């Protein structure tokens, strides 16, 4: 007998529970719907659904008018809308968390065991006819071919939003504090136990590592002086596990929070910035607190850095990414009147979603010099001899790639795209159309409606068979891209929920934490509130170069 | 220079931060108060404080006039009040949590490291003149002598509320799932990482141990059958670490979630009840879902037993303890309106508070037979000799001892009381009156006001010197009891916040979790809703004896 939940019979966040031998029922409490499958709307929701404009109309409003939005930003409407954005986006995520790789149901282990990644949609059951549920062919398309035919870059398609490499390396550095898929436990498991903006990519995911990175004097982290400039210390000085090529001198090796940051100079660049920030913050804290011990100077400085990160992400990072004329604002006080759970669990969906690999260009330009992938990768010297200020200027000037649209990931890093598609099948993720339903969108009727283009659509028809068989990661990477945007609509409608939930779901945003005491007084509290990417770099360097998430134009 | 925060200058929930050499500044954010010390009230606070009745007046209303409460319990006023009972009690607790034994401030480590017990008040700083801060003598009164002169039982004083040993054992059994002080790590640390009603005393504090208890067929835990009755398995079948005295046979040894439970027949009794219940629930779940594997059958059965506990504890356990004429009601939907955090962390002060050793009698009576402490303690044969039925009847008829008042903890277990006081000083807990202010009460002006008694109050002043120097634990047990009640006001006013926060703060009480599907449909969802102490026993036994938290009368 065929498993009923393979058809995904229930709508609007309803739960498919199997009863008896071949039967099923659906629990649709607080979904706003009624019925056996739950399609009958309630008084309130029927009014809510007919007076709702499409996600296209909202995107059109936020990205048009210059004009209307200049007024909104200069008034209280700015805060009224920001509260609404935070409210409506975050509700689309289970909190407390629901499912994981092992359990397609709510359990105590799924709540307690933080080594698991979270899961919004249940897995595609192993007793389903097709691998994507009910619709499609017996064997899924080849992971290698799809990447080679639809993802592989041929011509460099730049980002129309003016995104630079400086963003890319930030989008990698920042993202790697909550995405740490373990090689030991395998897919669906994480090492980054902080599950968000904890800075376990600066201080480390465990305490043993943290104590090694610390100088134990003035609350500062260890450092080495190269060319009269502050850099992360050598492994010979602070012995921690770092993924470096075998044979590299211990002096050249640099010790940081995240063990992967050594492989790219861009990652080690940001690791240098935050380090240089942490220590100078300790200097400002010791100025008004001479009685404070080493522990307090350290722990308070961390929270300031956590607060600065979220400020810079919300107000500057996401701002560039969204392309809104609405001036996004980091103010936790906005959620003080509403019901919000101050916790977050990192989902595998978000992991799969955040594989923005098409940012990485064909080469890496540093001023008059041009560097290849074989030259740029694993380079240990490049960080030091160029310096921070000269290297930041280089990444802030070079244009980054277009994420959406397709055919825009370099061949050197193409081996990651296939792993994502292969790992998705191991996770048994539901088809793209089912993930659109969950995030308040309409499922695509055809492959034509997905891409808008004709040629690439016909080839996807023949491979997948049905549109309801299309996979999660290819769907996002091949969705039609509205002329002057970085990616398709689904990326925003799915990404923003996870993003905003994790950024505001931080405990420092809660009423009990969001106060001057937590940050050692007014001085620390203002540092959190007035932080910008420009002040993160230039206040730490010697000369202030060009620094933004957009190219100079 | 003397540390300014030793005087406790910051009134109400105001945070004392130290600035410069000999200065301090006080952070009165969201406390309702203004000024350098948090003493100038806002419009609303000034209104609220004048219209607010004293806690002793409200207790009088809740424990008098049966006629008025008969009208309230049969109407929605029962819900309106119960919601208010939940909201205003839980609001007195920081969530996300604040301090621990290592940090007198807010830090990420304090939020992240689950091994720590929490603090509501920060510790008495190490650089204060007296050990209690500013007032009292240079050396605190002898811990061993305090316990012998004021706490030691002489004549048996039973509880006037008619509390039986059946309650007392439940109290101990239930409470030891979140109280697990690590001997390896020391005081201020816990092994119960679940922090609340997770049933880590039934399934274990870790996953490696959990699996050892599980049968892995039909979601049931392992069990052995003696005399025809179901009992927890032997260590020979389920090899888990337990604190049995060296020399005991592996057959008479019985394996459960909590390692200490093998020491007392009362603790091992309840362990058998919840064992039979879990396996009983698995039978009913298998009936509805034949397709379910072992894991889903187990995980759901755990959640149902989690719900059953939170029902019994509120509607019967706390009902008996409080003696309120208002019928307490467990409905998570009451908190669906206001702002609530579904997150809990056990405080070290909650640990000190729950040490209700006066509950235990001079001897243990089982029908026409009487068992001394030497006989009752550590017996393995005892619970199997009489069975569950006879033992349940026995403890339900014997009266427990009054916790408050004084002189009611038996000499056999008196050594614990000494350790609690000794540990308090290691944890450096703030004086009793400072804990009173924090829980919305007035500090005691003298020792006479605390006791309502002449002789023992006079010696207390001779031992301590100042009332503001009285310690947390002795202050709770040596407080004037209201006539007919089980303990003094302070234990209600401090305990109930911790108790109701840990019960309703459980993720199963959240909108995401509190669904029919979570408990495998209607059958499991009603089991949670119709859970009583009587049902927990009668359904799992052949014959049902007297079952209640109070003596028959
Ligand atoms: C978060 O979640 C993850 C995954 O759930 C978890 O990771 C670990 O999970 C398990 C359990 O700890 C680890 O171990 C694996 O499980 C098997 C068990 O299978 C067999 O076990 C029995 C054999 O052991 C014992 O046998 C005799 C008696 O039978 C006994 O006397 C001996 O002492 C002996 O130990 C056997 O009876 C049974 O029939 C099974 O065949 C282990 O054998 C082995 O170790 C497995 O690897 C995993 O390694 C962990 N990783 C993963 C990826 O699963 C985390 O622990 C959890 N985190 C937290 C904080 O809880
Ligand atoms: C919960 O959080 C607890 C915070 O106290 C953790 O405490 C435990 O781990 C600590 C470190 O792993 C222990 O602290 C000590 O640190 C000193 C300092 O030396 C430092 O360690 C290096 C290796 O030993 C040295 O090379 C280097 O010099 C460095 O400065 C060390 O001498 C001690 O040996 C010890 O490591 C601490 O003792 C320990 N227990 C307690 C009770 O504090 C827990 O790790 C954490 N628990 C869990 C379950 O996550
Ligand atoms: C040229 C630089 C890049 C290289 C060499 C690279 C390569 C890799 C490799 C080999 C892995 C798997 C290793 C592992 O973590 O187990 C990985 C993971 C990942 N990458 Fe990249 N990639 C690059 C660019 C980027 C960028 C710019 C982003 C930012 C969006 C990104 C996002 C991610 C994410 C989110 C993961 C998963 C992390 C985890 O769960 O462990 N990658 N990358
Ligand atoms: C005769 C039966 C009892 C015995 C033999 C007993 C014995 C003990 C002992 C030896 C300790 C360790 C204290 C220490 O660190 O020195 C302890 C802890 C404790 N007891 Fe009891 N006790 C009994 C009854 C009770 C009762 C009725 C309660 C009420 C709930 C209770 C509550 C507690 C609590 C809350 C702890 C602290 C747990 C921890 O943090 O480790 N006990 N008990
Ligand atoms: C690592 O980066 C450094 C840049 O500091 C590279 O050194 C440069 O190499 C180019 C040729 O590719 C020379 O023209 C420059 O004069 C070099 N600059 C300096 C300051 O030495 C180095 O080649 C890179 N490493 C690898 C392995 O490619
Ligand atoms: C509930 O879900 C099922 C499955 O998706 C829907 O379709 C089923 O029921 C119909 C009854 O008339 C049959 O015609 C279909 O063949 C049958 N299909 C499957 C795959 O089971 C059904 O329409 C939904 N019910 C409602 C009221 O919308
Ligand atoms: C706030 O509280 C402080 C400490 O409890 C009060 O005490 C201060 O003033 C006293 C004289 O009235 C001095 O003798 C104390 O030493 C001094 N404390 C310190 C740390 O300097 C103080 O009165 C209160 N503040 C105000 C403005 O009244
Ligand atoms: C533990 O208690 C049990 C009760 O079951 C004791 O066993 C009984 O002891 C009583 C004495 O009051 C006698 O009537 C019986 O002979 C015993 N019954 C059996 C079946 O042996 C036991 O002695 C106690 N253990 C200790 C160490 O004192
Ligand atoms: C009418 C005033 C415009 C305010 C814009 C609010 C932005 C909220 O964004 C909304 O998020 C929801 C959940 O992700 C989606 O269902 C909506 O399509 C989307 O517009
Ligand atoms: O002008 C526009 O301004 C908008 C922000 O106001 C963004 O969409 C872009 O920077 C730009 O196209
Ligand atoms: C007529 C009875 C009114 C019942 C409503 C009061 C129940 C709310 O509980 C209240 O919590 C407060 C804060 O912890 C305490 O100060 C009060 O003593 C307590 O009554
Ligand atoms: C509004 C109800 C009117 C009844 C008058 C009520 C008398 C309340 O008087 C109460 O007596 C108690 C004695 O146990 C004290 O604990 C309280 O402090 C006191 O307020
Ligand atoms: C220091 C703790 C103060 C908490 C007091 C909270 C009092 C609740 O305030 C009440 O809330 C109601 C909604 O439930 C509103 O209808 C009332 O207008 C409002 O007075």
């Amino acid at each position: 007998p065929v498993n009923p939940c393979c058809y995904y019979p229930c709508q609007h966040q309803g739960i498919c529970v199997r009863f008896g031998l071949d039967r099923y029922q659906c629990d649709c409490t607080r979904t706003g719907y009624s019925g056996p499958n739950c399609t009958i709307p309630e008084i309130w929701t029927w009014l809510r659904t007919t007076l709702r404009p499409s996600p296209s109309f909202i995107h059109f409003l936020l990205t048009h008018g210059r004009w209307l939005w200049d007024f909104v930003n200069a008034t209280f409407i700015r805060d009224t809308l920001m509260r609404l954005v935070l409210t409506v986006r975050s509700n689309l995520i289970p909190s407390p968390p629901t499912y994981n790789i092992a359990h397609d149901y709510i359990s105590w282990e799924s709540f307690s065991n933080v080594s698991y990644y979270t899961r919004i949609l249940p897995s595609v059951p192993r007793d389903c006819p097709t691998p994507m549920g009910t619709k499609g062919k017996k064997q899924l398309p080849d992971a290698e071919f799809l990447s080679r035919r639809f993802l592989l870059r041929r011509k460099f398609i730049p980002d129309p939003q003016g995104t630079n490499l400086m963003f890319a390396f930030f989008a990698q550095h920042f993202t790697h504090q909550f995405f740490k898929t373990s090689g030991k436990m395998g897919p669906g498991f994480t090492k980054a136990l902080g599950h968000g903006v904890d800075l376990g990519h600066i201080y480390g995911d465990n305490l043993e590592r943290q104590y090694q990175l610390r100088l134990f004097k003035d609350g500062k982290l260890k450092y080495q002086m190269l060319n009269g400039e502050v850099y992360p210390p050598s492994v010979e000085e602070a012995p921690v596990l770092m993924h470096y090529p075998r044979g590299i001198p211990p002096q050249s090796q640099m010790a940081v929070g995240q063990e992967v940051f050594g492989l790219l100079p861009g990652l080690m660049l940001y690791a240098t910035i935050w380090l240089r920030e942490h220590n100078r913050v300790c200097d400002l804290l010791k100025a008004e607190h001479p009685t404070w011990g080493d522990e307090q100077l350290f722990q308070t400085a961390r929270l300031i850095l956590i607060g600065e990160t979220i400020k810079i992400v919300i107000e500057e990072y996401v701002q560039q990414l969204s392309g809104y004329f609405l001036q996004l604002k980091f103010d936790p006080e906005l959620l003080f009147g509403a019901q919000f759970q101050y916790r977050n669990r990192i989902a595998m969906e978000f992991n799969q979603l955040y594989h923005w690999h098409p940012l990485m260009p064909d080469s890496f330009r540093v001023g008059p010099q041009d560097y290849s992938y074989e030259q740029f990768l694993f380079n240990t010297s490049m960080l030091v001899d160029y310096g921070v200020e000269a290297l930041v200027d280089a990444f802030s000037r070079q244009p980054a790639g277009r994420i959406g649209g397709g055919r825009n990931i370099d061949h050197h890093i193409l081996h990651v795209a296939v792993d994502v598609i292969k790992e998705s099948r191991v996770l048994r993720l539901q088809p793209f159309n089912e993930y659109r339903k969950r995030f308040g969108m309409k499922p695509y009727t055809s492959f034509q409606e997905l891409t808008g283009e004709k040629e690439m659509a016909a080839e996807l028809e023949e491979l997948y068979g049905d549109i309801d068989a299309l996979e999660f990661y290819p769907g996002l990477l091949l969705e039609k891209c509205h002329p002057n945007s970085i990616f398709g609509e689904s990326m925003i409608e799915m990404g923003a929920p996870f993003s905003l939930k994790g950024l505001l779901g931080n405990p420092i945003c809660s009423p009990e934490y969001w106060k001057a005491s937590t940050f050692g007084g007014e001085v620390g509290f203002n540092l959190v509130k007035t932080a910008t990417l420009k002040k993160l770099v230039c206040l730490n360097t010697k000369t202030c170069p060009y620094v933004s998430f957009h190219v100079p134009d």
